[PDB]
């Protein structure tokens, strides 16, 4: 069969509570359905929990912006829609360049809710982080976010997902 149109999610980002702009993502539901569905549902909040009001805890210039720890706000928390953790679905897609959306994890088969947005090609992550989407619009907003990170990931201003959901 021919694929359905892949879903699209938005984040509205704020910096110290001041609006910055919107980033929207294509989710590769065609190729990585279970992992796309988790991120989609966490973005709408439809299971009773999710990304709205969470922070980007770890940002490294030249490398990636990381968020999705909506329970502990520091990289030690988060949960999936399936349970605390779920398996690596597949490694079909690779970390090819800026904009790629991929799962953060704590080793093999430990996906929760944490994710990162690449700002460069990061091929050393191929085969151990599941790639499941890409920025489709607002890569410039990710580049603005990026400036507020540092080599050790600590942010110099508070970067938050003020609002998020699905646009048709």
């Amino acid at each position: 069969s021919h694929m359905m149109v892949n879903p699209t999610v938005f984040f509205d980002i704020a910096v110290d509570g001041e609006p910055l702009g919107r980033v929207s993502f294509e989710l590769f539901a065609d190729k990585v359905p279970k992992t796309a569905e988790n991120f989609r549902a966490l973005s709408t909040g439809e299971k009773g929990f999710g990304y709205k009001g969470s922070c980007f805890h770890r940002i490294i210039p030249g490398f990636m912006c990381q968020g999705g720890d909506f329970t502990r706000h520091n990289g030690t928390g988060g949960k999936s829609i399936y349970g605390e953790k779920f398996e690596d679905e597949n490694f079909i897609l690779k970390h090819t360049g800026p904009g790629i959306l991929s799962m953060a994890n704590a080793g093999p088969n430990t996906n929760g809710s944490q994710f990162f947005i690449c700002t460069a090609k990061t091929e050393w992550l191929d085969g151990k982080h599941v790639v499941f989407g890409k920025v489709k619009e607002g890569m410039n907003i990710v580049e603005a976010m990026e400036r507020f990170g540092s080599r050790n990931g600590k942010t110099s201003k508070k970067i938050t997902i003020a609002d998020c959901g699905q646009l048709e």
